């Protein structure tokens, strides 16, 4: 039969353009089910598979919101085929700050949905994966996964998490015949009296300083969500897939580097010339 | 004067053993608030105080629960001095088992616990260590942080993710004179099956018992005491120049460079399943 798979957070970016690269297959060997926070949003998504024209059956949205099991369930029973191949746990928020200006709600929504929604999923469809003795899954990795970076402390720790959970899992699941991908992405195309009021002169100086910097960053490296498909693809179609797999290059250097050094400091000290100039 | 130290989830284990070995330092020049989520919990911690000779003002506990930044509030207030000089961040839960095994509160309250407590107490403290120029930030650490373990998924991310946390503050925090360290312990010596099984396949109950005999093999070969571990603590306060991670053990540094030598991850998933299950 047809690949079943289901991705999360599909109403831009990554999501939407996996969702429709694998609907528009001429082998035509997927079905994907489409994921949506909110149902109402998908019009985008919908605009993109007539664009290809994703033959009808190729194509399904669902509502799933990764904050709620119960959301989550509902999801998984409307796959009609009663199993998924492919699981892709995309969804995920950003947030940058100084750490002491970050609301407590903002932090705890982070980790809620980066790293607990995740596991929601994970919880949610591993079973059927296991007792099959098949399945493959794919999670939105980020750079901030394997490297800290100022001003995206709670950004990083999620990321981390995803990494920490993940490895956890492969290294239980390969004999299972489940095979677990975390996609690394690098940076992906898409007042301040506060933040004074809150912090300190230094602190306030440095973030206005990384967001300049920042921007320059994304200009040069910054990747497009097309690309990044491309290697989520790589990843689902290759037959003994690999923990990670690196849409780019650009910041190995800085990886190897950060891995010579178990201490620790080598890695601040550079990155902090390199961050703030 | 002396040195200013606070110190969460001090019931028990580290912190109980650091805050009494520091008040109880023959130097005299530490005064520890040990922080406690249940005062009625404190009965190890004076028992053991005692033992030691604590000095009088040496050690005052304080109710303080990560999950409730109006705790953590009420706690920085009760600090007289008008500073911390050591801040130790080691209140933290454990959980173990098959994923799907777990529930979804226990799952909540790790992450509130291990990751967000540890935002609230430096939300909380970090900005009088800025203003002031100065301060030190112990954070208890894993060697489940740096790498993954089977049925330590969650725990296991909740470490990850203070490495994460603590590693981008440390790249701004740098020209602050604020140090913050990992102290990354090895294992340290101090689900019901029923349900367990319900919710998880047979494979998965046979792998997790293989997995916990294991693990109670290396825990009697490798495990350290908390007195152990808080020798390291202490010499990462005492450091001029600290870095950012302290190993209690240099047993692990081995798996730890290979997982690094190959960024794949391949490497590091064959070896630690062979190494755990045979
Ligand atoms: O840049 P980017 O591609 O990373 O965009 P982004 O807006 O930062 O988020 C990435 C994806 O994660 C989704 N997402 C966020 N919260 C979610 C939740 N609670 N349940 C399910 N999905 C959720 C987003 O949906 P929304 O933008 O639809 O919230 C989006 O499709
Ligand atoms: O090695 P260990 O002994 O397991 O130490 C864990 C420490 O963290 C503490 N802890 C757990 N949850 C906490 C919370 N919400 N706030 C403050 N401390 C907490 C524990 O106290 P409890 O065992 O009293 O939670 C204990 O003292
Ligand atoms: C050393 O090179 C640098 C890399 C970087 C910066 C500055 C540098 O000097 C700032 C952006 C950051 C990159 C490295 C790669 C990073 C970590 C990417 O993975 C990006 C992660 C990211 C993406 C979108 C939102 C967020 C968030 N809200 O925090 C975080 C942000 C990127
Ligand atoms: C590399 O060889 C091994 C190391 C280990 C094991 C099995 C191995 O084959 C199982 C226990 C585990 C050690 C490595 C270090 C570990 C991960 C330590 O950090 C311990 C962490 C720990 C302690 C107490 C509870 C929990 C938890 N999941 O709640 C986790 C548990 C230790």
């Amino acid at each position: 039969a047809r690949t079943v798979v289901l991705i999360t957070g599909c109403s831009s970016g990554i999501g939407l353009h996996l969702a429709v690269r694998l609907a528009s297959d001429p082998s035509q060997s997927f079905k994907v089910y489409a994921t949506l926070r909110d149902l109402k949003t998908q019009g985008r998504l919908w605009e993109a598979a007539r664009a290809l024209a994703c033959p009808p059956g190729s194509l399904e949205t669902l509502q799933l919101d990764v904050r709620d099991s119960k959301s989550v369930a509902a999801a998984r029973e409307r796959v009609t085929e009663g199993r998924v191949d492919v699981l892709v746990c995309n969804a995920g928020l950003g947030l940058l700050g100084p750490l002491e200006a970050l609301g407590e709600d903002a932090v705890a929504s982070v980790l809620d949905v980066n790293v607990v929604g995740t596991v929601r999923m994970l919880q949610a469809f591993l079973p059927d994966m296991k007792r099959r003795g098949s399945g493959r899954v794919l999670v939105t990795g980020s750079v901030g996964g394997l490297m800290g970076l100022p001003f995206n402390d709670v950004y990083c720790a999620s990321k981390f998490a995803l990494e920490g959970l993940c490895e956890s899992l492969a290294v239980l699941l390969l004999p299972f015949g489940v095979h677990l991908s975390l996609i690394e992405c690098g940076p992906v195309h898409t007042s301040p009296e506060e933040v004074l009021d809150r912090t300190d002169i230094h602190t306030f100086h440095r973030f206005y300083q990384y967001l300049a910097h920042s921007k320059q960053v994304f200009r040069e490296a910054a990747q497009n969500p097309e690309e990044v498909a491309e290697v989520f693809l790589t990843a689902l179609r290759a037959p003994k897939p690999t923990l990670r797999y690196f849409t780019t290059e650009r910041f190995l250097p800085l990886l190897r580097m950060r891995l010579d050094d178990p201490s620790g400091s080598n890695y601040v000290t550079a990155m902090h010339r390199e961050v703030f100039g």
